[PDB]
């Protein structure tokens, strides 16, 4: 139906033909944030428009930063001389225990609950009093590094940070005069320290990431256990949004691709951990894109009270060819008229609904030839 | 007592501007003769001697670890005599009592039935820690130990810097967050009582209860609450008596079920 604003990227055309023009960095009326969502089964052309679109800020200026679990973005990369970082391989190891920047608040104390959520996604089946006795054994092996509640992580070197590894053997000690509150927690804490999942977090963040365009590839967890993708899945993002911090350029976009992978009903924190960073991320000014099949996956009980602000309240959003289940959630959330319910039903590879503010049209993506070598 | 039918608990709400501490009073005494209450305002202590039962006038006394929940009402406690503290502070405070317990030699393991009230340690060494730990973490640490100093050494130390109806008067005219502390630590100390010895059929009064109310710190309300559904899991009876507070927005999820007798009055209990 149109949505021209002065000046900006061209995205695609009008069901009339006219270029669809939109200045995501806009504020005034109904565009309050600079957020996307980009929804739809997969094939439907997700990750190729969120490729062009990002291209086209970079062009722009745009610092970007995205978590792919697809390795959809490597190539990419590498043409534009971007940071390609391996988080499976030894060099792209992210440390968890690696405090993360923020009247005044201890970025441990911050950190710590970070980790309850980590801990979490990835021991699932932890008590409160296995909870309360971890964060202990993480503020002791904090100290025992040099690390107090006043430190300032901007000052610490990567190495100097303590592991999984301090924590799981701080925990066996422990559990000589504790073994029933330790106990189990250390065994299960070793998988991570020694065991088939210590390739990923038993030493120092192995990366500086200072470019305008990062990429963290999470591929090589594909087939790795639920939680095991889940509780990678949310370091990443945590060391991702960090960066925001670290250094507040303005106009950066984080993109966290196929976000699905993040929801663990059992641990919703996570997904709250997102919609947080949506709504800090304009602070800076930034922009936040959640690209994701699997919609319903955020509209559970035990996480629809963080998904569904997640996925709704961003200012634009891309809904394109959608499965069964899914189309019906959406729906629903977003009041899609009947015509804008047929229009997705029987829409084709790379067309479908946009959004931007309150309205509402059909949009058809297409890349100019010059940008298909990206 | 009964059970069965509408008879669901053994709960009593005495609420009104009246006599709520006469009937009180004589229904105590009266229960009584067919066989423990928290008394700010001196309205038991002669009743309390006619009876020639027990009259009296440490917080840091404590599978499943008794350390980290006691480590939780702990949190309580200091919510309420330290109105201002940050989430970091928090933290920082809940950290030190662990640190101050095993320097007391007790730990997650532990069972407390084998620690002397002595053994425990008590506020002036949580202070001392922190005022140890302010040295290098001031940010953390330095006005967390500024505001523990009144209560390990100044004006407050009487109450809790020593090993261990519940005379509360005597606080009166203090400042109503301490007061409140008060309240809300005695009120622990005797569900203590009622939950080591399983002398069913214990009444447990809470008089005035709205002195435990803080629209900050709900806590101390939900732990009523928590009583007053648990005594029921020992056969038993919890008796809150109260001159709106209760059903604030902040309190209500818990004053609602906590308040839920009735003499002059008004339009919120309509
Ligand atoms: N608008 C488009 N024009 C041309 N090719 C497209 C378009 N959208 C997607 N494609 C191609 O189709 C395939 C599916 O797109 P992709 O974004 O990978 O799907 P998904 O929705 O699973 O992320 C990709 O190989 C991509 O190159
Ligand atoms: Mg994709």
């Amino acid at each position: 139906s149109g949505i021209n604003d002065g000046s900006g990227i061209v995205l695609g055309k009008d069901r009339d033909g006219g270029l669809v023009l939109v200045d995501i960095w806009k504020r005034g009326g109904d565009r309050t944030n600079s957020n996307w969502t980009i929804l739809a089964k997969p094939g439907a052309g997700k990750s190729f428009t969120a490729k062009m679109l990002l291209l086209r800020e970079y062009m722009q200026g745009s610092r970007v930063i995205i978590i792919d679990p697809e390795r959809e973005y490597k190539e990419m990369c590498r043409k534009l001389g971007g940071v390609w970082i391996n988080c499976t391989g030894g060099e792209g190891k992210i440390n968890p225990l690696q405090v993360r920047l923020r009247v005044f608040q201890s970025p441990l104390a911050l950190h710590i609950q970070t980790l309850r959520t980590f801990f979490s996604l990835y021991l699932r089946d932890l008590t409160d009093t296995e909870k309360a006795a971890l964060e202990d054994a993480l503020v002791e092996v904090y100290k025992e590094a040099g690390i107090t509640w006043d430190t300032d992580p901007r000052g610490v070197p990567n190495d100097k940070w303590p592991t999984v590894k301090e924590l799981y053997e701080y925990c066996v000690k422990k559990a000589e005069e504790n073994p029933e509150t330790y106990g189990r927690l250390s065994v299960l804490l070793k998988r991570a320290a020694e065991g088939a999942d210590s390739y990923l977090w038993a030493g120092p963040t192995a990366v500086e990431a200072d470019s305008d365009f990062i990429v963290f590839d999470v591929h090589d967890l594909q087939n790795a256990e639920d939680q095991v993708k889940r509780a990678q899945y949310f370091n990443v993002l945590s060391f991702a949004w960090n960066i925001l911090e670290r250094d507040r350029r303005e106009r950066t976009v984080l993109v966290v691709d196929e976000a699905w992978m993040l929801v663990d009903p059992q641990t919703p924190q996570a997904i709250a951990f997102l919609r947080d960073t949506s709504k800090r991320i304009r602070k800076y000014n930034g922009s936040l894109i959640v690209i994701s099949q699997n919609v319903i996956d955020f509209l559970a009980p035990e996480v629809q009270r963080y998904g569904q602000a997640l996925l709704d309240n961003p200012t634009y959003k891309l809904l394109l060819a959608q499965g069964e289940k899914d189309l019906e959630a959406i729906t629903t959330l977003m009041n899609l008229s009947e015509a804008e319910h047929d229009l997705l039903v029987n829409a084709k590879r790379g067309e479908g609904l946009f959004v931007a503010g309150t309205q509402r049209i059909h949009i058809k993506i297409e890349a100019a030839p010059y940008e298909m070598q990206y």
